[PDB]
């Protein structure tokens, strides 16, 4: 059934750009959903898609995702995402990333790219050779801009906010948090949680990762399949997405979900289930926004203190989604979508009077 244009119509996508270069064998999709708030910011992601169609669907899905992520995050950015089709192991060249960066320069700052999955500051520095519409590449972001602890602080602050609602106190003192995954971002969330005096049950597909964790925080290890059934107050999915589904959600003994993974929900039903089951689902794209807020900050000359003080406010953003769920009698995830759509609409109206020059987040556009 799937028709590029019927999807763009139904979902209201602005632009989808297909890019090819001969010598680099570049096949790239830049997807731009909504730019009401400003330039579309979204990671470049490289992957071995089975078909053109697989890649388009992923590009579109992830682009609309950034529209909500960025809008809710209070950022003056739209929803975009780019995607290269190929083997990240074998097909990265200079020409690949230069050619792509040229096609990013072609859109004259409607798309701003950054590192995502299977792409690195090294790749972005090739893009940077052709365009200034790339972020996470400056000396300031290079020196003291190491992103993991900032995403983590976002998630930490958002969890605090959720706890205030259900428990009546934002203290995570003597709370048990089930933590799926102990990657960089998770490891740093564990640190804030241990320092507040919280009990940590964890899992990971990696053994060295697990032992580093139990060594440093004294966390009880548990089997990948057990983590959902475990007896804890808060579940924190920080590994993969679609971890909240038909199979896992009935197991949950927790009162809050508050993790770092993108697209925790496998389907929207799973949002409404967590609802019926009386579990407060603190939505992905609100809580883990810290990552995008960090690169967005570079656009204005990077300052980690300012980034952290802006991410500190993920608490206030979560608390607003809760308020909106109660007030509009909606499930958390649909309240977060509303909050983002309310803001887009509001600023589309509040800035609809003529100025010879409107100020946007591109300082010196290049
Ligand atoms: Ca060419
Ligand atoms: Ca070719
Ligand atoms: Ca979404
Ligand atoms: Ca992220």
């Amino acid at each position: 059934r799937f028709s590029i244009f019927e999807t763009m119509a139904m979902e209201d996508y602005e632009q989808v750009v297909f890019c090819h270069d001969k010598v680099s064998g570049l096949k790239a999709i830049i997807a731009i959903h909504d730019t009401t708030l400003g330039p579309a910011l979204g990671g470049l992601r490289m992957w071995n898609y089975a078909s053109d169609e697989e890649a388009l669907i992923d590009a579109l899905r992830l682009a609309k995702g950034m529209t909500y992520k960025n809008a809710a995050a209070g950022l003056n950015l739209g929803g975009g995402k780019a995607v290269i089709i190929g083997d990240a192991k074998t097909q990265k060249s200079e020409a690949l990333f230069r050619a792509f960066g040229r096609y990013v320069q072609s859109l004259n700052g409607r798309y701003i790219t950054a590192e995502d999955v299977n792409t690195t500051v090294a790749d972005m520095d090739y893009i940077h050779m052709e365009t200034d519409f790339v972020t996470g590449v400056s000396p300031a972001f290079g020196s003291s801009g190491n992103p993991s602890p900032v995403t983590a602080y976002g998630v930490y602050r958002g969890m605090k906010a959720a706890a205030k609602e259900v428990y009546g106190t934002d203290s995570l003192g003597g709370k048990t948090v089930a933590i799926q995954g102990v990657g960089n971002v998770a490891f740093n969330l564990c640190r804030h949680l241990h320092e507040e005096g919280a009990k940590l049950i964890v899992t990971d597909i990696n053994q060295d990762a697990l032992r580093r964790a139990e060594e440093a925080f004294g966390a009880l290890v548990v089997g990948p399949d057990e983590i959902y059934s475990v007896d804890a107050d808060i579940f924190a999915p920080c590994a993969l997405g679609a971890t909240l589904n038909d199979e896992t959600i009935p197991q949950l003994k927790v009162k809050i979900i508050a993790g770092a993974a993108n697209n925790q929900l496998k389907e929207d039903r799973h949002g409404d289930m967590l609802q019926e089951r009386g579990i407060l689902y603190t939505p992905d794209f609100v809580i883990n926004a810290g990552g995008v807020i960090n690169v967005a900050d570079e656009l204005d000359g990077y300052n980690r203190e300012r980034a952290m003080k802006k991410v500190e406010l993920v608490y206030d953003a979560v608390a607003k989604v809760i308020e909106i769920a109660k007030r509009d009698h909606l499930p958390t995830y649909r309240a977060a979508e509303k909050m983002a759509e309310e803001r887009i609409a509001t600023m589309g109206s509040a800035r609809s009077q003529f100025l010879r020059r409107d100020k946007n987040i591109l300082g010196s556009r290049g």
